[PDB]
């Protein structure tokens, strides 16, 4: 079984080793990270089923990213394997302040009334908390009584009873316990902040990615196709291109402008954690099976994100309700599904990656049986896309082990992989860029090979290619597509049924 | 519009000019054919879609059949369009008598006492008709008090209402008013005679045929997988391992044993008019869906027989209910309708045939709201059947103006006409028996084509082949299969989508 | 098996017995109608499945279709059968004039010329064919040379050579073999005669009928509603609103008009005889499956007509393709058939009406596999119309002997027919005009039955008027359906589903 | 909207007052019960949605459960509101020990060492957990070293390391930080434990059950049919012949045994905790989906259990996987929902019940679009059932608000149930025990009323309580089902439509 969902797996110091020191120990950020030890373990988790590995750049700086993504480098090394990287971005939020005098929490503890400042650049009182709000926005006057703060994913709720205009505090009272932690989510539901369509920090941000180089962004918060064309006029002028953009819908906005934002995008994270709490909690799920038809109908690539295996960031074993979200996810249509706190933050995550890999490999198996999408109903708007509705007839017809595309820039590896076929994908590709893209299409198998010339044969290659991949035996039988003959092929012409020697 | 559905045209003295005199003239038999005429009025229904020509072994006598299908030879050369040459055997059954004194038919009217002779080897009179039986077997003990006699297609009844042991006679009395004629199929239903599973008359006149050089053999009165396997013996024995045999289904056993048939025929004729009278009437339109439901789903040919256009044989339009069978047929899933007396016998020959064509190509356009058949439902059993598959795929998914496939035998052309794919089917072959041989499969446009070497371009031939037959223009879409590389390509595994230059 | 689709028979000569003489034989039309004898032959075309009975009123004259009217009142008697009564009107039509002298026929050859008078009111001779134009037109300047004159449903035609400006006489050559009979149809393509509204002619034929006592009206050539409303308005002025109007679709404008035809009238007549000279014969079919599914999608009755068992006018046996026509009209998803010659004109009236019964009844056993028609796709557009969807429901869930509805005035009926139910329908009504008006209803049984008290057990009526009629038997399983209670019910708003004791 | 999809709500300490004060306070246990606080609290989850209170038996005693029972029916009655009542049986089953002192529980760290006594009849230690066994069984010689102990859902983890067999105990490392608790369930993956037909405790607690009177049993690790008979057996000896039987399905045997287990019982409740470590846990998911099938193809109950909102424990929002899991879990098809540990044992039980209630209403509405159940392919199995599927295809064709059934046992409602209508189900009964009987059925609203009489009008009857209820209002359509007339009916054979006056 080759595990056609892929995985993101967010990364952070629960697999980084500092002085020898793990994450909880006591000094640990006091030390300088571990490069070959943090890699070896990056590895297993690549050699597990991590696709690519998410870097948000919501909680560390520049230095931590940079030198993160250089453990992932080395990781790629050991493993003998590639992965994406993708960059999430702060967005237009609210996240949270430091607390005077050592303190790091309050055991805020229900009924009690307490302040919230608006006064952008200070810290916080165990009476009073500030909003480091993204750049320096002042929220006291979009804020009315009545409304809710929520704190850490809605770990904690604050009722707003009164404003006091003297200091621009918010009198709110404590509605159930909780922790106050800095850098964490502050959502203020029903509110309308007008934040940019992109901060400085966000544009500084993704110039540092793209200097270290980068193959996806995520963009928090999306609430319009502008905030995905200002990113992508960020990467054209730089000269990425080739990176793809994922636009993150996470409140009512993103779900109103969803047609045009995919039209703009190169795909959608459903970030689940955010839009929870910015619209009804009941309705995620209806809007997740929807974004997952519209994304895969428009050849886009999806990804389910936040709590999928929540528990295990404190247990060996997911609940049965997180299990049945990572199956019900692929069942879904879902090209990938997505890991945060278990892989940055938790004390397993080598086994949460493991684990999400199972679920995903056992789910697949089931598609067939209880698969949301429909190729079936898709217009065929192009001649590569009438070749992957005939791979997939192919795929239907017999038993098929591979599909393999020769793809000079993935577009015939995206559309088969659009059709869902009952094969695995392998992409033969001839750059770097091109085959670290792919790397969250479902059931793509990305591998790098020398540019065909007009005397290769592209059916020996690929048959070639998918023995030394190990993906298929004698008597196998495998579809190959190819623009044939190169150098005087438009597009994916060719569609050959061949049976491995 | 490319005539989809073929036509059977059965052939006779109607298109035949002798001595300058036409059918029905007094003193034609007298005089000798006119082959140059008649073969220009032969090419005319050539140019008006007929396929393949059909000659009745049940009427004329050898040198007739012999010169018939020479001059068929000519037509085609005046025509510049090849046909197939398809024979019809007499077989297991029972045809009439001739009459004493310069007679031709009595003024058989209702209700008198008349006889039937059994006595074999000789002739009739107005109170005694003898019965040619096919061979000469006695038949006076297989049939009882209370059967019927029928005489031409039924049109004249006879009650056997009692048998005179002195004279091997039938005492009969005439059910209705008609004609009693010679070399009439003679119908005595419910009645077991056993005749031969290959009467030497049959053998003859098949060796006769094949001596000629013919395409198809259509057996008359097929009753087991036997009928089939002796006449498949001859033509294997011979060195005419080519001919295609389709099983005539005009009896109950020829039903019951439709299975055995299908499998070891290349095709079916559902011969109507006996069947009508063999069989309870009402029930051969259940007979018509389901035996070309069958041959289809074998990848073999169905042909709808009788009647079409009867009206034509006396009238230049045919009846509402004559245009609503043949479109019928086609709507049902036929390969082919045929034409008989119409074509045959019949004073607009030419007319019958464009007829013919116009309902049918009519009716091709409908298939895709009305049709019967269910290509989606069939198991793809091989290779070639999975291309089959993706090339109907490719013409569903998109306008696609032609699909060619380069056939050594014809085996790729039958599969993809199985399908039945929203497009024509031009046939490359490389020798006249396999282009002759697919001229009565749906939507299959034979061509004759020089063998192709390893050093040649099959996709260049393809168009280069479509273009000369005048059957696609620059800006065209087309699909072509192929075995690549020649010489190395166990079976058609090929499949390219091609814009004409 | 009770047969569900209904038959339409034309009287005419061919059932009558004058002075002991049957139709073809010496005196016969100077002999007094035997009506005993002739309501006897008539009461066996009952017996054997007739519906309705079809009066051409292009036909003789008012005395010899009241008198066979008349006989078909005796015939109901007879048989303990009733009928419905059918009025076929002229129409916006031309037919040949009566001939001068005792002919009612002449028979030419090809290449004969003759001419055809436009002047009015006088009758043909041989060699000058008169013609009776509806309105007493005169066509002389809408005729140009080249037109094509045809006779009797397009089975003579006569070329149009010149034009005789003197006597207003067209000068025409024979194109094929054939007869020229008084009262026969004419039609001239690509001509546009400015026909009246309603001919006066028309008015005074439908007014006579209604006299007579008719249950329906097929109106010749609608063209447009306002065809349909002229005789609407007759029917409604005289009292006789409960007539059922059936627009004839016969040519290109009447096909053009077909969804606002359909709105105005109560059905449609499929008049294929002057539909396929009208317009191109190939596509009557079309047009056939088209009308049928969108007559039955409004709830109303569709009769297919013309050419349906031909041959059956001189013989006992039908053609393999008639056969197939009436096996097709029934799987299209026809209320009814129809016999026009073979029951009007034919030496087998009573064997045509068998014969069709027998084909109809053999197709509705076909029409779960088969059938065109869909119930599935209509929208329930009332709350009878959600009863009827729910009895067809029960019938697919179980083993369902008969349906019995009590309707007043056939409403629930027509729906429950609408829906094509998998069994027989009992429409118990309380007076003969509902009970007449239902018999081309394609599954309904009339009967009637005594209106129901608000204390009679209307379930235990069903159950006994079902017994008596011999259509269940003791643990047979039937659905009732009623407006429970009388007096209080708006509508069928009841069904019970029950066992025959 | 009223809620559809039944929630199941297991009862505990969370809900209880003990001399005024709350779950969670210093000193609670040595307060006596506050019967009438605790049954307000109670009544609050009834108005919230809770339709089944569960009793797990697996925990405390006799007199806890008496007594919550007890309390159970005053917050009946405070709400005005019935609700079911459903006992939890021990099973073949291995639970922690009570521990000596105090302690109600102990945490452990990843490491330590501890040990696990197989002798019955004492109480645990820290350090020396014992073990309650079904049937008192030594398990020492069924459990080898390198055996995992798995405890509460599998939330610790205990590696066998070594046996003593002086005192044969297992010595045993803890393998992720966690806590042991009293009574919590023990599972031992890969042993074959003998445990008797049914322990003697199982007796004395259904027994126990009974007696108070109780609505359904859950069975725990139902292994085979027998397991149901059994109890099935007490509750027929007991004169609860109307007590119903929900097989648990937690372990490899039940899923082998499903098809007799689902026969012998009335419903399936999905165990997910005890089967997720039974089964491969990516397996759960699988089963799921073809256990709702199966248990509604049969017209029975199935509710889904365990990690629902699991959160909601300790928190007042649930995680986002969570309310992914309760969605699903509607829209496969599950007649209920449950909640254990979040009503029983957490801080936010009635916010637990809502929050389901929230989710469950809004996933009923996306039935139409996404549900699984097909009720097109069942086979309508009797004439009660036909009455089901033409309700449902009532509730298909128009705005039905209403489907009310007058059912002395509530067949008819479980048959309309199992269709999953379009609307509300009301069902109409004459005695408590059917009605609290159908609280767990989809859709259903069960509602007692007086057994009608023969000369009462049932449909105004069904009119007027829909009415009282506040169901329907003027206008609305409803349908209406019942056995008329009262006396002669012998099952549900009459559906009316009917207009709510
Ligand atoms: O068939 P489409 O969808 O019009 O795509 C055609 C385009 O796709 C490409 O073939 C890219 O395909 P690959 O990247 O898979 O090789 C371009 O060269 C071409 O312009
Ligand atoms: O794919 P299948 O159905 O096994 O057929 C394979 C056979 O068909 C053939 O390719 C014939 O095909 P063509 O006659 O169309 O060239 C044979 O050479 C081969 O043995
Ligand atoms: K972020
Ligand atoms: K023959
Ligand atoms: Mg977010
Ligand atoms: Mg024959």
């Amino acid at each position: 079984m080759n595990k056609r969902v892929k995985i993101v797996a967010t990364l952070g110091p629960a697999v980084e080793i500092r002085g020898g020191k793990k994450f909880g120990e006591d000094g640990y950020w006091g030390e300088k990270l571990d490069v070959e030890a943090s890699a070896k373990n990056i590895a297993k988790l690549i050699e597990a089923g991590a696709n690519t590995f998410r870097f948000n750049f919501s909680h560390g700086d520049h230095q931590e990213q940079g030198e993160r993504m250089a453990t992932v480098k080395l990781a790629e090394k050991i493993a003998g394997k590639k992965v994406g990287f993708l960059l999430d971005t702060k967005g237009p939020e609210i996240r949270t302040e430091l607390f005077e005098g050592e303190a790091k929490e309050y055991s805020y503890k229900t009924g009690e009334k307490i302040r919230v400042a608006t006064k952008q650049g200070i810290k916080s009182t165990r009476e009073v908390i500030a909003l480091n709000v993204a750049g320096a926005l002042d929220i006291y006057d979009d804020v009315e009584v009545g409304r809710q703060v929520l704190v850490d994913d809605g770990k904690l709720g604050l009722r707003v009873v009164a404003k006091d205009d003297a200091t621009r505090e918010f009198e709110v009272e404590v509605e159930n316990d909780g922790i106050i932690a800095k850098q964490k989510g502050v959502n203020i539901p029903n509110t309308k902040i007008p934040f940019p369509a992109l901060a400085e920090r966000d544009n500084d941000d993704i110039r540092f990615g793209l200097e270290q180089g980068i193959n996806f962004i995520a963009i928090s918060f999306v609430r319009t196709a502008k905030d995905v064309n200002e990113v992508r006029a960020i990467c054209e002028e730089t000269g990425n291109g080739h990176v793809q953009l994922f636009a993150k819908i996470e409140n009512q906005q993103g779900i109103d402008n969803l047609d045009e934002i995919i039209e703009a995008a190169d795909g959608i994270m459903i970030a689940r954690g955010d839009m929870g709490i910015e619209v009804p909690f009941e309705m995620v799920p209806v809007y997740q099976k929807m974004i997952i038809k519209k994304v895969n109908a428009a050849g886009k690539v999806v990804i389910t994100a936040t709590n999928m295996l929540e528990t295990m960031t404190e247990k060996p074993r997911a609940t049965r309700s997180e299990v049945s979200d990572v199956f019900n996810a692929v069942i879904d249509g879902t090209d990938a599904t997505m890991l945060s706190g278990e892989s940055a933050n938790g004390k397993y995550p080598l086994e949460s990656v493991t684990t999400m890999a199972t679920i995903d490999k056992n789910a697949q198996a089931l598609l067939n049986e209880y698969g949301r999408l429909d190729s079936d109903s898709f217009e065929r708007n192009s001649k590569t896309e009438v070749m992957a509705s005939a791979v997939k007839d192919a795929t239907s017809s017999m038993d098929i082990k591979l599909v393999v595309t020769l793809t000079k820039t993935g577009h015939t590896a995206r559309l088969i992989s659009k059709y869902r076929p009952n094969a695995d994908i392998l992409a033969l590709t001839f750059d770097e860029l091109t085959e670290r893209g792919l790397m969250l299409n479902w059931g793509v198998i990305p591998m790098l090979t020398d540019a065909p010339s007009s005397t290769d044969d592209m059916f020996e290659i690929a048959e070639r290619k998918a023995v030394e991949a190990g993906l298929v035996e004698s008597g196998d039988d495998i579809v190959i597509v190819a623009g044939v003959p190169v150098g005087e092929a438009v597009r994916t012409n060719t569609m050959r049924i061949r049976t491995v020697r």
